């Protein structure tokens, strides 16, 4: 599809099946997320931004189904203000900022 | 063009004369720069990104040239870890996201 970025593109996605709205970020390395429980198996790790830095638990090979696209992933998930997909699960979809 | 998101979309503005690497950023509501000063004219703002709230000088008119064009905007300066273009130029560029 394409986002005009007029409105935040702001899309649903499902992280092993819990249903979960993320903003599209190009300016994020990272994809992180609250909200979803994903067990006690991470690598716990500290990700910076505008305001200071966040810790953050790392899981890989995740099961995440967006925009009609299924991709397994790493997310991390902390107290992140905003629900995020980076670059990492965005270049997975294929995805691109075009001019 | 088209930026295929594996590494950071990163080019070079030239912020009213002066030269920056901003990262195009489809996250960003404005966009932010440090390491440039623009002036006693502005509006101070408060802006919110991952590890919290900051504070910014707005500037209003500012004049631009990313890639091939000249245009207006509105350019904030304040604490972050890197320059960006938010969705207030990528839009005034004509950019879109696209799978
Ligand atoms: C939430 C994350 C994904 C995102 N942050 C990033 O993308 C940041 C952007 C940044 C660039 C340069 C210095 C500091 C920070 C990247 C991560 O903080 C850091 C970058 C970093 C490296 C070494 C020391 C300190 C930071 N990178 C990271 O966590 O992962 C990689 C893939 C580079 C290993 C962000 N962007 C906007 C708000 N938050
Ligand atoms: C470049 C900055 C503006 C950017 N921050 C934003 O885009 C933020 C964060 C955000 C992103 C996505 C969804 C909701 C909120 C929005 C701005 O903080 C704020 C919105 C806000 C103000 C006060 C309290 C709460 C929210 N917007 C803002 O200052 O500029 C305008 C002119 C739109 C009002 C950011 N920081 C780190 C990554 N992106």
């Amino acid at each position: 599809p394409q986002f005009s970025l007029w409105r935040r593109p702001v899309v649903t996605a499902h992280i092993e099946g819990q249903p979960v709205e993320v903003l599209l970020d190009t300016g994020a390395d990272d994809s992180i997320v609250t909200g979803i429980e994903l067990g006690p198996h991470y690598t716990p790790k500290i990700v910076g931004g505008i305001g200071g830095f966040i810790n953050t638990k790392e899981y890989k090979n995740v099961k995440i189904e967006v925009l009609g696209k299924r991709i397994k992933g790493t997310i991390m998930t902390g107290d992140t203000p905003i629900n995020i997909f980076g670059r990492n699960l965005l270049t997975a979809l294929g995805m691109s900022l075009n001019l």
